[PDB]
């Protein structure tokens, strides 16, 4: 069912994650950890305060799809990423522990009526890696998503 996603949902905040390999979102979702830029990593840890959840949804660039999306338990804190080019080991220090909602794809095509207040109405699926997207359509992106039967919001709603 999805009753307990809606509730999970409830007055929730949602963040685009955008990822630059699959590799740290297999690590992510085996490990069930994030690390992100400073400037977002600022952003996440008030939001952590500020909302009963705070929702990541994650798309790795030049897939065209999302694969998944997690809910914040932590703010973060001082894992073998692969760092972009350029891109080095201190500028990913701090790191979340996140609850995963759903591990399965959504690709971009089924978004395509969504579209983000937050980010001019264009389609959801555009936006840099922590572009905010808002309650209304961050709730029906995740509604879109095949329901992940391996997991259980049981634990995740006591977090709350
Ligand atoms: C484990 N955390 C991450 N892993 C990877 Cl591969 N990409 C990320 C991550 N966080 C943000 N991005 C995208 C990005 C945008 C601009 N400059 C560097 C990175």
């Amino acid at each position: 069912g999805t009753s307990k996603l809606k509730y999970v949902l409830q007055d929730a905040r949602f963040f685009l994650i955008k990822s630059n390999n699959h590799e740290n979102v297999s690590l992510a979702k085996a490990k069930g950890v994030w690390s992100t830029l400073p400037v977002n990593e600022k952003k996440l840890n008030l939001a952590f305060r500020s909302a009963r959840s705070v929702i990541l949804i994650f798309s790795v660039r030049e897939s065209g799809k999302f694969q998944g999306f997690a809910r914040l338990s932590s703010e973060s804190h001082h894992i073998h990423w692969v760092l972009p080019a350029g891109m080095s080991a201190k500028m990913l220090g701090g790191v979340f522990k996140i609850d995963w909602i759903c591990r399965r794809e959504l690709p971009f095509t089924k978004s395509a009526h969504l579209t983000n207040p937050w980010n001019e109405h264009k389609p959801v699926k555009i936006g840099r890696d922590g572009q905010e997207i808002e309650l209304e359509c961050g709730t029906q992106l995740c509604l879109l998503f095949p329901p992940d039967e391996s997991i259980d919001l049981y634990q995740v709603i006591h977090k709350m």
